[PDB]
């Protein structure tokens, strides 16, 4: 059976960095591909970026208990969730599975399938977090406020997790995951 892992952490972490590493260290990962009701932007393949579904459709999945984490995004100017099906079909074929989320989406998963093992991507310190969050300093005092406040009540979500990879280096972190994927 495949392993699958629900990859979360802070905003601005540096998870995208992480995610790219595992999917060219492990040539079969299935990384969940979810359900959006938006339309495709040129370029984008239904099966592969998204599951493009309308409205209707994606509530019918929704009262079904069709979908491990769903969404409201932009106030609701669409939805976005991972379904269910495509991740179970994956691991029941041995396939490992890497499903990326924001910190909510993942604790909805964990009550959906609590076999995933979630993992929260920690920064090595908060210094090392505060000074992305601060940056070049391009934001107002009042939306980098903002960012250290929420970065606190996000890093005390990392107890709740069933792992916690500490992102001291990008090999390394991305090695940490590499086991956990493939046990
Ligand atoms: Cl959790």
């Amino acid at each position: 059976v495949g392993r699958v892992v629900v990859l979360s952490g802070p905003s601005a972490v540096g998870k995208s960095t992480v995610v790219r590493c595992l999917r060219e260290r492990i040539p079969n990962l299935h990384f969940s591909v979810s359900a959006t009701t938006r339309a495709p932007r040129p370029g984008e393949v239904d099966g592969v970026d998204y599951h493009f579904i309308d409205p209707t459709r994606f509530q019918q999945l929704i009262d079904q208990g069709e979908l491990l984490e769903w969404a409201e995004i932009h106030g609701g100017l669409h939805r976005s969730g991972t379904l269910a099906q495509p991740v179970r079909a994956a691991a029941a074929t041995g396939v490992p599975v890497l499903i990326e989320v924001d910190l909510a989406g993942a604790r909805a998963i964990k009550k959906t399938m609590p076999e995933a093992v979630t993992v929260f991507l920690a920064p090595p310190s908060w210094q090392d977090l505060q000074a992305r969050l601060i940056g070049r300093g391009t934001e107002t005092a009042d939306v980098i406020q903002r960012r250290l406040d929420t970065a606190r009540i996000e890093l005390a979500a990392q107890g709740d997790f069933d792992k916690v990879v500490v992102n001291r280096r990008l090999e390394s972190a991305c090695a940490e995951l590499v086991s956990l994927l493939v046990g």
